[PDB]
């Protein structure tokens, strides 16, 4: 149970965001219907007054919470994977739009999922803005939580992964159009019942053996990260 704050651009805390440039639900919870409309932006996905503006090769956080801003983050128990997916605007996010420009999953090295990071970051992680055409855009930040995830949802609707789905409105100024954004995936249905990292066991499986869901990332993406850029109690 978790929901974005707002956003950061290039360390720079863009405010609170919420209902104002993020598609905020009204709560905290779960999406878990793969076929539902709630997979593109959530479940009350409109257009908000603001977009942010950022140019190519700026750094763009978002920043998640669970009840306050720069509380537990997420509870520990939802482990799982982080992405971040772009479409245009005038896309509305129906379509087959969706480009993946972040995927993490588990770090070997740390032995952490993207989720345990995302606390320890207090809520914090980024993508790099690509090359894309200027203009309006939404970003997806999608949180997997997997701690119900061996069920599936279409089965029994009590259990299935969780989806912590958030969408930001950004406005890219500058940019030369070097990597004009290339066919993605639809949301609803680039998630299936049979796609990997959907339905997983993360308690007997071991987390080195996880498969997060596809699509690949990008040729074009410009690079990201989980980690605190910016300290909101300075506020
Ligand atoms: O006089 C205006 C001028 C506006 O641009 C707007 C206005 C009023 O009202 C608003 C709006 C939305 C929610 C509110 O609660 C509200 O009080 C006002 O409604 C909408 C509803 C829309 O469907 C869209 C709006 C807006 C904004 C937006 O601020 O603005 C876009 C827009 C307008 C003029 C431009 O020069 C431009 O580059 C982009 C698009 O017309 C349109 C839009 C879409 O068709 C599809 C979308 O996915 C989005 C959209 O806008 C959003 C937007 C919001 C603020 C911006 O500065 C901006 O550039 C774009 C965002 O890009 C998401
Ligand atoms: C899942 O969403 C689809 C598409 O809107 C809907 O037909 C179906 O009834 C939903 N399932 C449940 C259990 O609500
Ligand atoms: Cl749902
Ligand atoms: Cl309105
Ligand atoms: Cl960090
Ligand atoms: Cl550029
Ligand atoms: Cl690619
Ligand atoms: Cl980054
Ligand atoms: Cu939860």
């Amino acid at each position: 149970h978790t929901l974005v704050w707002g956003v950061w651009v290039n360390g720079v805390d863009q405010g609170d965001g919420r209902n104002i440039y993020i598609r905020s639900p009204p709560n905290n919870n779960p999406v878990k219907n793969l076929t539902s409309p709630d997979m593109t932006c959530n479940v009350d996905n409109r257009v908000v007054p603001k977009s942010v503006p950022v140019n190519a090769g700026d750094t763009l956080t978002f920043e998640w919470y669970h009840n306050t801003r720069d509380d537990d983050i997420i509870a520990s128990s939802h482990h799982g994977p982080i992405a971040v997916y772009i479409a245009p605007a005038a896309s509305n996010g129906q379509g087959n739009v969706w480009v993946k420009l972040f995927e993490d999953a588990y770090n070997v090295t740390n032995s952490t999922w993207a989720v345990d990071r995302l606390i320890t970051a207090h809520g914090q992680h980024s993508v790099v803005v690509p090359h894309v055409a200027p203009g309006d855009y939404l970003f997806r930040a999608e949180i997997i939580a997997l701690h119900e995830a061996d069920s599936l949802y279409s089965q029994n609707p009590i259990r299935g992964a969780q989806f912590y789905i958030s969408c930001a409105q950004i406005t890219i100024n500058s940019s030369d159009d070097s990597t004009p954004l290339p066919a993605g995936v639809p949301f609803p249905g680039a998630y299936t019942d049979s796609t990997p990292g959907i339905q997983f066991n993360i308690y007997t499986t071991p987390a080195t053996s996880y498969v997060a869901p596809p699509p690949s990332v990008w040729s074009g993406a410009l690079g990201g990260s989980i980690a605190q850029v910016g300290d909101a109690s300075l506020e």
